[PDB]
């Protein structure tokens, strides 16, 4: 039930995808720098017993009755439930603690979008945490925890709660649905491809940025679906927007899901033609996205999309999407990019060890 | 894994407690009587596919290619994952459709309480559905699907996602627990508890309106809880505040659980010492809540109440808790109140059809 927390690539990316999020973007309160490393080395202890399914520090209750417990107490009884907590880095952090001349080159700043209506208040952050879980309270809690834990030096900016999956790092197993109905995950990148991985999404010391080595970068985009007119659409229509029938999930022309899509046969404005890494000079991406729900005038797919050059990945590919069909049924109204560090490396290391020396 | 949706009470109520839910109130756009009459009949055979875990219709793909798809086809895959799919009528539904005359006296409007700050554009509604189900995505499409079979019909006016239970109708099994980190649920009504559930909470027809024997009435509340100051607060204020211990869950001066409180025993303000019957001349409720969270200024619990009169079961509970030390750590921000009709008697009978005839 238990997702190993320490290795050289955080958990989380790579890792089979767990059927909830909780997502946490956090803006640095504290000018402090030796007290932000010491949130960074609490945070990582509190990390490693969360994801093992335990309470942060001595537990949530039993210590001295005077003394707020180290623990909220909301995932007691509960299983680890494969919980993996990832953090990144948002450009606006390299304005501090006199990090200016770490910021990667890889992390650069998104360029806009036609169509772009993005709230500012639920996008950018200092720093991400994102939560992973096949349980949502457990992922709840153990953001909760960690901005406990935070207080008086990190706030959270703006959250996302994401109540399903609708992405696959593991192709054998049954691809998630998103809210417009359609399977999505089919092609993207396995755990399991290692060679895929080290191409596509792991960045390489020769990349430029040796404290990355061993992470990733990461885009988040809020997406609405405009579901009202999307559920007036003719089956056909649905299936024309994305270049594969909605039951099997299956390319134009072709019988099963995983059939290899051929792209030609597709309307020239459907979102997989636009997409697929051929359309785009071989460009690929780790898609790790989970739909929501946020009450009304409100549901959508929040976007996660993992990658070794935020210019090489994301952007060309979302450039390509200018024409997509689906964009009359989709809006971008929040994002945000991230530089996600290499993995704790054992009992000893810490979140950010890379960066902070 | 499904639970029966006919019966001489809607399921949902006495039925145990699932992990998750998607609540919906839903305000009225037609003033067509017989065009309502036939959504709900229509409502009620979705209800029917959905609870026992098939699409709506005819399913969701497959159909004609010029037609929208019966089922929007988010569940494909999923199970029937205990859902249940519970409809009530707030009092602004009787001024319509010439049905002035039999909004219930015991569905009266809520007074005033000190300390709210409802939200109005999140309270009230001419209608809700209660989904609840183990699975979030499958209560969420539960939804989804009755509001598009609505369209033109009735509009969602507010809707909320609870990612986990804080209540039980089965006392035997495991109390979960809410974000203030206590098992919430130890003392409420359990679905065994036949008298009780006909003392406490099926209206009857002699309290004065026929066509509501068999249902309850039920209270929203949405409370937000201050997260931040109550994490700073010490394991000893947490539990004075309660009545209860924070690991165990029992009384103060008891060994277990489930123990019997002696409420003399509790703080004066304590939360079980102002709410427990005995305290309010022998009211009582079934609770049945779940716990949010909203992004940020957010989080707190989705209280959910069900009782045979408003009048005599939630408020005077809540006026009691007038001086509940809990006020300096929750606010109320959302209010509704809604009859819930009997049951669905076969497969030939729908959703409110003892009060249109
Ligand atoms: C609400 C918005 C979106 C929805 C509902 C959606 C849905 C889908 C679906 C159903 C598929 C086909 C199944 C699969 O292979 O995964 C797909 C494929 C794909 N999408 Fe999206 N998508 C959305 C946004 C995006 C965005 C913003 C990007 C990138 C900027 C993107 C990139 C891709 C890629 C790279 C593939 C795989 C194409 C291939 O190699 O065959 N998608 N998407
Ligand atoms: C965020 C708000 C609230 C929280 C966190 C909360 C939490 C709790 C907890 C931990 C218990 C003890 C365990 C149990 O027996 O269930 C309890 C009991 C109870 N609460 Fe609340 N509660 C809240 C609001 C309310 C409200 C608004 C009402 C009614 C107006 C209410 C009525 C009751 C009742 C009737 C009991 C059982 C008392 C007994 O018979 O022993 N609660 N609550
Ligand atoms: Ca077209
Ligand atoms: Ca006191």
């Amino acid at each position: 039930s238990a997702v190993p927390f320490h290795g050289a690539h955080q958990a989380g990316i790579a890792t089979p995808v767990q059927d909830r999020l909780h997502f946490a973007a956090f803006d640095v309160t504290t000018e402090d720098r030796a007290a932000f490393v010491a949130l960074l080395k609490e945070w990582t202890a509190a990390a490693r017993r969360l994801t093992a399914g335990h309470a942060v520090g001595e537990g949530a209750y039993g210590g001295l009755p005077e003394a707020p417990p180290d623990d909220t107490g909301e995932a007691l009884g509960l299983k680890p439930s494969r919980l993996t907590l990832t953090i990144g880095f948002g450009p606006s952090l390299f304005t501090r603690f006199g990090l200016a001349d770490l910021r990667p080159e890889a992390l650069a700043d998104l360029p806009k979008f036609p169509g772009d209506n993005l709230d500012r208040a639920r996008s950018g952050g200092d720093l991400c945490v994102q939560a992973c879980a096949d349980d949502p309270q457990v992922a709840v809690h153990a953001i909760r925890n960690l901005a406990r834990i935070g207080f008086g030096k990190v706030v959270v900016r703006w959250s996302q709660l994401g109540f399903g999956k609708t992405s696959s790092t593991t192709p054998d197993e049954q691809t998630p649905r998103n809210l417009l109905g359609f399977k999505d995950g089919t092609r993207n990148i396995a755990g399991t491809e290692k060679d895929r991985l080290d191409r596509f999404v792991w960045a390489a010391e020769k990349d430029g940025t040796p404290w990355m080595t061993g992470g990733s970068y990461l885009v988040a985009r809020r997406i609405r679906m405009h579901i009202e007119t999307w559920d007036r659409a003719s089956l056909q229509e649905q299936e024309d927007v994305f270049g594969r029938d909605k039951g099997e999930g299956a390319p134009v022309g072709k019988a099963k899901e995983r059939d290899e899509p051929f792209l030609k046969a597709m309307k020239p404005d459907a979102h997989v033609r636009l997409a697929h890494p051929d359309s785009n000079g071989g460009a690929t991406l780790l898609r790790r996205g989970y739909s929501f729900t946020d009450g009304t005038d409100d549901a959508g797919l929040f976007f996660l999309a993992y990658q070794r050059d935020i210019r090489t990945g994301f952007v060309p590919v979302q450039r390509n999407l200018a024409t997509d069909a689906l964009n009359e049924y989709i809006q971008h109204v929040g994002s945000a990019v991230f530089a996600v560090p290499p993995g704790v490396r054992d009992a000893d290391d810490w979140w950010g060890s890379t960066l902070f020396g």
